């Protein structure tokens, strides 16, 4: 699947923030303190950010190699075969509820268009690209991203191997 290797390589290249070459506890802890310090956000968020980022690795990404980090080969080999099972969903969908409270830079429990744009700026992207994913995630039509919207759009990007508007949940395709 061409669509699967393009969208899952998008997520691997955008989530390896620490640059060691593998998705491990180092990327989540390095991303929490570097995300809190590099852009304009509510100062207090570093403890909230370190708690949801340590929870995403400890409770969900950790179950892939039973403790140790994950390379691009092991991520594509393990996740491409595990998605063919209709009930393995929660090991791949589980990071969306804890990532929602990590991107919430204003301290409200709803993410806006320029907040999602500062998240894109930290990965190394332009704010003009953020509307293509933001407007595709806003299911209820409020002009903000709620918890239900973020989990529906991420569930489609991570498990449905089709095209449509929710195929860009992480910016430009690698």
């Amino acid at each position: 699947s061409d669509l699967w290797v393009q969208k899952m390589k998008t997520y691997f290249n955008r989530i390896d923030f620490d640059k060691d070459g593998a998705i491990t506890r180092m990327d989540f802890e390095s991303m929490a303190e570097r995300f809190a310090k590099e852009s304009e956000m509510k100062a207090e968020h570093a403890k909230v950010l370190m708690d949801s980022l340590t929870g995403v690795w400890d409770n969900f990404l950790t179950a892939v190699a039973g403790g140790k980090g994950i390379d691009e080969t092991t991520f594509i080999n393990s996740m491409k075969e595990m998605v063919k099972n209709p009930e393995a969903k929660s090991v791949v969908e589980g990071p969306l509820p804890l990532f929602f409270r990590a991107v919430d830079t204003n301290e409200d429990n709803n993410i806006s268009r320029d907040e999602y744009g500062i998240f894109f700026g930290m990965l190394g992207l332009d704010k003009t690209m953020a509307p293509a994913s933001f407007d595709a995630i806003d299911t209820n039509n409020d002009g903000l991203l709620s918890l239900e919207e973020f989990v529906i759009a991420g569930s489609d990007f991570f498990m449905n191997d089709g095209d449509s508007t929710n195929k860009v949940f992480w910016g430009p395709l690698v």
